[PDB]
């Protein structure tokens, strides 16, 4: 890679990465296309498993083939089934095999918990945008191992400020009773942090929807969603508690992020801020230690107004990481992303999917409540409607539910809190659903352990 | 062949007729062809080739891209297959004139002129709606199209208070420009109103908008001309009267009958002159002697004594309808198989100037989907006959003309166009959501003769 800070290594195993899982995807149509072709020859049942396992690696529905010759092979049928094994194949690998490398216990999880109580944080929340274009933001872009964040995507980084408050409890309580993350008289804080997006090479329509691609926009909301979480922790609490702040962006078509650098009590602002294209040159031509000491240097110097210095360490590390995405995308993607707009494979609804760390792979909507989510869901099946419908495809819907496995009954609450979902879901979309262009799959992952999300329903029957 | 008939004009109009009616006729045979083909791997790039050699024109692309999911969608290819047929076949009448009578034509000219002699300065047409009548003027009666206002409507049944209001706008120009002639110049608007009947089964193949009563077609037809005359005498002060012609049509043979009529109009509903009787009258005379004849039998059938030009004009139209006759005895064996409907598509809107052959337009006359909805229901019905019955869809063309010299009406008649539709799509939704019956939109600059305009379709990517 070109630039003295970039871990050519890891832009090689994340790029491998990427392109495995995208293309088990991308696979399923020639796949398709070849089975559709056959469905009148003389042993098509048994040819076409045969075929299914070796290019797909995985079977196919017996019925649906039995009954091809009633009217015509189901290919909208099939191409969803497909979509759901293959996302529960992926989804299994990414458990098993922790390609990221940032699985709870891994090296370097352990090692940034480390390095982020020395900056004087226990607990780095993160709320990106839920647009499928920032999935990757915190593997990639950010290059933080995913379980030593906590990641809670939303739509226009709305995040809930009631659950945030009550996430800190939770965490304060670790603390005082098994000094989780770390002791609680130490001073140190939960940090929360809101990323917005914007794109640098169309700023007016292919930016954020949610407010309708107005980058100041997105990013007064967020930190306004900030701002009330922090105001609601010192209010609810004795003895001057409180959080800290952080504003960021990250351009979806370059992945490089923009960081606007607080002082020490949250204050940020909107229009001035520290963009890593800036950052990436003013360090290109130096050796690793001093293009690392200029960082520190440009991120102090860009404070809103004096900033915490354990906020200028940690920032500075973000902006050494994000370098090597900056690179990543340069070495492989011409310094910009081809597919600019929405290219997602399917949409999953319901809770973050811990799994899902890959670019354009998923249109989440979040939604604890289907009377309450309805509307992130409708902009999610209208871009489907055109990337999928309008090729003839149907819709695949994946809704997700974390659940603590170690509490009885919780496994089947939310497997039950799944089948609400589905049952809104078929309300909702009633002519698509009859006609064959939407499905659902149901999942649920007991969040108390490291182990793979289970499939408990589906709109495919037999 | 009769010693009047233009043999080599009846050619002309039968290269035509078959031309127009084999390239609708050549759709389901192709879409046969490519339906055969459509798990071949090459099935796109093999049915494009066969589309352009048998159509002249490619498909749409992403119905045939898309072939292997849902299956060929073969409804909407066969309704845009139609719409693109028709549009090939309006923008060639535009371009090439077959009828040679359009603005400017030497035939329109020198019928102009002989409609200024026999005392008419605009010669205003309703036949029924019926699409076995929409070759009335330029086959029937050899008129060129554009000497002619024509205004079909169901059972001839025309808008008595809007063709006054089309006399006012004639007798205007008369005024400011003198066109077609000085206002003073004693000549007359003239209507007519064209019903039909069946010959070989009265019963059930005549004016269905009349139940068929060839007695009830006719009188409803002199019922609005009475009416529209009397509108005018009863409006304008001095002179202020116009001329009526009742006429009917045979669709078994296209041979007419006219109730010739007296010089104020009085019209004799029980006694006519069929141009059969004419035909076998004038079959053993030379040429000039068989208009003679023809001229002799117009003036003896007369209700009262004529007024001269009358005489001639419908003179004319025995002597050229005689052709017609002779041109289904050629073509048709005397009698059209089709003898009923057999329209490739639905017409709505206005009538459409470019469509001028025989059971090719089931057209609806209507300003809104509200108002003769129970005319449009029939040809649906009709469609669920000819079309669903085979799988196929409904096709409708809605067409409406628009002053291109009043600014906006473009976009007027545009938006025109889509009120219909949105309200066709609620009238059938089971047919709409079936994908057995879809929509486009032309409108038509009516202030010159350049093609119409599509603007819209239920055919969606
Ligand atoms: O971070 C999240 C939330 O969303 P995402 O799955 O996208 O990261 C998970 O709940 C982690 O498992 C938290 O760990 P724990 O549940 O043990 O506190
Ligand atoms: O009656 C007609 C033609 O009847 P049809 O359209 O049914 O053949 C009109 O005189 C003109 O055509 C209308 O406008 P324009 O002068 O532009 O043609
Ligand atoms: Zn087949
Ligand atoms: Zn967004
Ligand atoms: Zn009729």
């Amino acid at each position: 890679s070109m630039h003295p800070l970039t871990d050519a290594s890891a832009n090689d195993a994340l790029h491998a990465y990427d392109t495995a899982v995208k293309l088990a995807f991308d696979r399923i149509v020639p796949v398709l296309k070849r089975l559709s072709a056959l469905q009148h020859e003389d042993d098509f049942v048994g040819r076409a498993q045969a075929i299914a396992l070796e290019e797909l690696g995985f079977p196919l529905p017996e019925p649906i083939l039995d009954t091809a010759w009633v009217s015509q092979l189901d290919m909208r049928t099939l191409y969803a089934w497909c979509v759901f094994e293959t996302y529960e194949q992926t989804s299994e690998a990414f458990f098993r095999d922790d390609p990221l490398q940032g699985q709870p216990g891994s090296p370097s999880a352990e090692a940034f918990d480390r390095f982020l109580l020395d900056c004087g944080f226990h607990l780095l929340d993160i709320t990106p945008c839920a647009d499928g274009r920032l999935a990757h933001a915190i593997g990639f872009g950010l290059r933080l191992p995913f379980s030593s964040v906590r990641r809670r995507p939303h739509a226009g980084a709305l995040f809930d400020v009631e659950n945030t408050v009550n996430r800190w409890v939770k965490t304060e309580h670790r603390r005082y009773r098994e000094a989780q993350p770390n002791p609680a008289h130490a001073d140190t804080r939960y940090l929360k942090v809101a990323l917005y997006h914007f794109s640098s090479l169309d700023p007016q329509h292919e930016g954020c929807a949610a407010h309708g691609s107005d980058d100041a926009l997105a990013a007064s909301c967020g930190l306004s969603r900030l701002k009330d979480f922090q105001q609601a922790v010192e209010n609810s609490f004795c003895c001057g508690a409180s959080v800290d702040l952080l504003l960021m962006g990250i351009d979806t078509d370059t992945d490089a992020i923009r960081v606007h650098v607080p002082g020490m009590d949250g204050s940020t602002r909107l229009d001035r801020w520290l963009d890593a294209r800036d950052v990436y040159d003013a360090t290109l031509g130096l050796p690793p230690d001093q293009a690392r000491q200029r960082v520190s240097a440009l991120v102090q110097e860009a404070a809103a107004s004096v900033p915490d210095p354990g906020m200028v360490t940690l920032v500075a590390r973000l902006f050494e990481h994000n370098i090597s995405q900056i690179d990543y995308v340069r070495q492989f993607h011409g310094g910009a992303y081809d597919d600019a707009g929405h290219a997602e494979r399917f949409i999953g609804v319901g809770i973050g999917f811990k799994e899902i760390h890959l670019r354009n792979l998923t249109y989440f909507a979040y939604m604890d409540t289907v009377e309450e989510g309805a509307a992130d869901l409708d902009v999610g099946v209208k871009i489907f409607k055109g990337l999928n419908v309008s090729r003839g495809l149907p819709v695949p819907v994946v809704v997700r539910f974390d659940y603590h496995g170690q509490v009885p009954g919780a496994r089947d609450r939310a497997v039950r809190h799944c089948q609400r979902v589905q049952t809104a879901i078929e309300s909702r979309y009633p002519e698509l659903f009859q006609q064959g262009l939407l499905h659902a799959l149901l999942t649920v992952r007991d969040q108390d352990r490291h182990t793979p999300a289970e499939a408990v329903g589906s709109t495919i029957v037999f």
